């Protein structure tokens, strides 16, 4: 993943839902580290080629066992916490530009909002902007 002008790295973002409102998240990096999945979006690459790669990484699906029922038009901008930015190398990563998907199928299931609060402090603010948003198509 390439760091943009402004010093954004793009990433994309995974909500997959069922029929009842739950949501799936997965352990991003072994134990209790659960959350949507997430990852890089290369160059020469759109958003959701990224997508069903991290789909088919992440949770071993494909296209075929998803419908996407929406997405990000434009980015979800967010700076990092200056103490988490690696002031050391060039080009300087300050913040993440992210498109996100909200699936169902054709890990773990919680309630919608419970990962906004039970996610790491530090994905709480975009994990609410996210959810916020896919309201708008579920509710
Ligand atoms: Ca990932």
């Amino acid at each position: 993943s390439m760091i943009d002008d402004d010093g954004y790295r793009p990433n994309v973002g995974i909500v997959i839902c069922n029929r009842q409102g739950q949501v799936m998240w997965a352990r991003r990096f072994g134990q209790h580290s659960w959350q949507f999945p997430q990852g890089g979006i290369n160059p020469g690459e759109s958003a959701e080629q990224a997508m069903y790669r991290e789909l088919f990484e992440e949770v071993g699906l494909s296209r075929k066992d998803v419908r996407i029922l929406a997405s990000t038009r434009n980015w979800l901008r967010y700076k990092l916490p200056k103490r988490l930015v690696r002031w050391d190398t060039k080009p300087v990563c300050i913040g993440q530009k992210q498109k996100w998907f909200l699936l169902q199928l054709v890990w773990r299931w919680v309630s919608y909002w419970y990962p906004v609060r039970q996610v790491v402090s530090f994905k709480r603010d975009v994990y609410r902007r996210v959810m916020k948003e896919f309201a708008s198509v579920v509710m």
